[PDB]
């Protein structure tokens, strides 16, 4: 099926900004784990899948509409250099990202392609779930510390 | 454990090669269930998911040598625009992969980076398997022809 | 148990003829497997198999008869360059052990080794089997064609 | 994957030596099974049958190089007629053996096939393992005496 | 079905040569157990059990070609006073049965008797089964030495 | 098989270096235990363990080369007086493992004594493992501080 | 709970009597499984994992006491050069071993050091078992001769 150009550009920058989220929580849940704070590090690797997920979903949706997925390249990644700052820079590239999906989804609707549409709608629910969950955790961390916060996802030495 | 400088370097070009292989394997996974040929499909689904795990386990070891993984560029994606070249694509970016390691590896053997050196070894010897693999799969592509090959590799209207 | 010197002959010869299949038959699958026909492979490779285990039984025979087993050379080899010829290979490959099998065995049965002739029996029998079944495949190889036949038997890229 | 046309020479060189263990043990087992020494007799069938597959393992990777398995030939074989001698034949073709992968080995890593030269690093660390094996069954035929082995490797007239 | 009076008077001699192997065997499976050599004195019990089978099969063919099985008498028992005696005793009457049923089987063959020749093969066939075991322990007795055989055909104080 | 004097001395080497490992994380061991951080102690007397393995593996190779393995002696042990403390004494001990072992390798390589190369490129994996493993916790000790490491590898007063 | 410093060194010559018998005995192990003698093998490394757990829990009694554990040292090894070597050597380690323990156990009833006199209580009836054991195995070498033994302890070539 044909699809509006422009949906294609957008479906194909969303993807850009999902490559870039994947990699950006794929490279915090390694800095992590090496940091020995293991459980920070799970919820990393749970959401670098999560994304792999939605990019896979977003592909299939551009070859439907007869457009040429591009993979090539992903936004600036920001890596953080500590605890603290992976959040900071997860959340970060959360509110990019939902600005990207609220204006693509506008223009799905504007054009009549209901599909697209709901798939910005459901990945812009997703992103604020994520960001509900970062802000917690963002919120937990100064309350906490950065040692306690430290010591409530780091493992025993005996762990695992 | 502070790594040799160049050690790291060749780390990260086999993970930027491996990183544009996930990419290449995911995208042809998708382009051939498009085309009806889901067991390729498939297949293409599982070497893509292979790569996540060699590049998984190469930042792993950067981050150990202390150097900083980077996942910001691709090399230049292959795409095919049919069955055989997929198979073309994709074994043409195993020979460069191949052409790394082998390079990278002989560099750990003289620098003495038992570890770095045995992983490339490991990787080397992977590349080899698929390259064993799309080399029979292309033979047999021509033995077959394209409308038998392509037979051979569909799902039929019932399937899953 | 002394036996009778020319049965002792008749076993060895049969021996090397047995080695000679069992190479040819593993040949040939590993050359079926490469070619990426999975399903002829097996039946070659179980053949193989089957091969082994009469030279077993025929060099268990020879040392009760108190001769010596010589395992030492093969008759020439027929290794087929593709589908069709290998199964040419294996049928020419049957057709010289039946003739012989059927020499010794009537050897057996003037000189009145029961036993050894009863063997020469069973393994005549087996080999009308595989000779039947051989020429149920050659001649569905040229019902169907080159490229039909390799449909048949090979296996889809998401195979085992 | 064209490979190096010395080193399909040597995988050739080392195929010949195996199809030669694999007929030496299986004779060796037949012979033991005759003399009573049913313990020792399956051990031979054991080691046979691992030389079988490295042998297989060898032709995989000759074909994989483009080159041509030959299985036409084997190198002298060491029947021994005795239990004591028969452990020394098979010692004497393990030495062999060995002495041949050491040379491809040393030759696969100058040429840099990596792939063909852990095969040999393999075949080697189960030949020193074989050897080891054969080693402590030699020491302890001398010390038991040649009644007493036999003894621990007979088996019972109400066995199986 | 009447049968050829010449195949039922060798059925009768081979009836008669069984029953002999009957008691022979249990006598000597009797002597071995009272020698505190149950290893060896089961290998007995099986075998006289195995040509009681023989004798019924035997009586039957008898009756159905309507002849009068005769178990009147038996030939000449021989029991041995020691253990390697046994052995030779045993296959001294197997020499003389296959003896005997060649000769009956060749005359079936020429009276065109079908089945029974068979049978004949069939026990030929077993008879030569016992005396590779007979043949092998016999030999097994020499290597090892009496005492050396004993011990290993002997039963612990806390057996069964 | 005789091997090379200096292949053996390294071995013993090695060996000497493993017993002293074994011995300094079982000193950890019990002294964290009675520290009443019982998830420090439990890893330590894991690592402990593992060395053990170690040892016999190199045991077991120094007598197949025929060499004498000489477990008289250990090298200096290291005992931190406190969490930290043996931290970096474990780390200690594994930088001068490291060094005999990379060391042992190249001189195993040069000898051509493959399998006992292998081996010390197994222990020098092994060790870089326990390196980065170190490495993580004492990061995370300065990241926590004192109180809250020892607070995280603790056990409770109701514990096990 | 502060120990009297006596007591502690008793304790301390103990943990090095065991850290002794503990390499004396692995490495009677990995003799006597070189020598094929497996079955005289197991119960030297089960000896040796017996005195693992004397020296543990020797240690642990140490800290309690407020001492300090020292495993620098080991007293001479003993280390046989024959299967009825081995057995003098350990027997000879035995008695040594309970010389000192007895010593031990006397002054810690005379300081009223309860405990640590019921550790020595408990060591002297281990030991004493061990005594039992090997004074049998010795008189049973004896009887039994140097091959008789040898066979009754060594493992068939189709052994584990
Ligand atoms: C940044 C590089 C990547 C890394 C490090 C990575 C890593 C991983 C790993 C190791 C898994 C296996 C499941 C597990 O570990 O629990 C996984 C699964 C998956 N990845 Fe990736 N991945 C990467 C990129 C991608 C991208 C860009 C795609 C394709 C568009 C993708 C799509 C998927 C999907 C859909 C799964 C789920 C498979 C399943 O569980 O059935 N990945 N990835
Ligand atoms: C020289 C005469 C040979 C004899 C008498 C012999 C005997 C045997 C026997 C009795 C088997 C039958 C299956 C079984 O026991 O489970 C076996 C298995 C096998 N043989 Fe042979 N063999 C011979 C040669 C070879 C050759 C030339 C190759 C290949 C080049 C080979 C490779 C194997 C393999 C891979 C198996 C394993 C089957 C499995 O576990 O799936 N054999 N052989
Ligand atoms: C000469 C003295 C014989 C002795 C001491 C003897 C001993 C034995 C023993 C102890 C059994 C009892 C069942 C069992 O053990 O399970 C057995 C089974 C048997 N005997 Fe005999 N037997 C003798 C003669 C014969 C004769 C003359 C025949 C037939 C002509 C014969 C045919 C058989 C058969 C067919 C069985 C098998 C039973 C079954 O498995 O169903 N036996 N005999
Ligand atoms: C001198 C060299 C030593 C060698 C070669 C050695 C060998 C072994 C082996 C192979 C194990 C591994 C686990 C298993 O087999 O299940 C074992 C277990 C054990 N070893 Fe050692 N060991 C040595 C020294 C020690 C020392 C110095 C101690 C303590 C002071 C010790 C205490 C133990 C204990 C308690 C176990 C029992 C593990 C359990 O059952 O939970 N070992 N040792």
């Amino acid at each position: 099926m044909k699809g509006d150009a422009k949906v294609i550009e957008f479906l194909n920058a969303a993807l850009r900004s999902e490559l870039t989220a994947i990699s950006q929580y794929w490279v915090h849940f390694r800095l992590q784990e090496d940091w020995g704070l293991a459980k920070m590090a799970k919820k990393s690797r749970e959401e670098s899948i999560e994304e792999m997920g939605h990019a896979d979903k977003i592909i299939a949706r551009i070859l439907f509409l007869e457009g040429h997925p591009n993979l090539q390249k992903l936004d600036p990644l920001r890596i953080g250099e500590g605890p603290r700052e992976t959040l900071e820079c997860d959340l970060a590239g959360e509110h990019d990202a939902l600005k990207l999906y609220r204006e693509a989804r506008d223009y799905c609707a504007e054009v009549g392609d209901i599909v697209s549409k709901n798939i910005f709608e459901s990945l812009i629910t997703d992103e604020e779930g994520h960001v509900d969950f970062l802000e917690t955790q963002i919120s937990l961390y100064d309350r906490l510390g950065p040692q306690g916060f430290a010591l409530l996802n780091a493992a025993p030495m005996d762990a695992a």
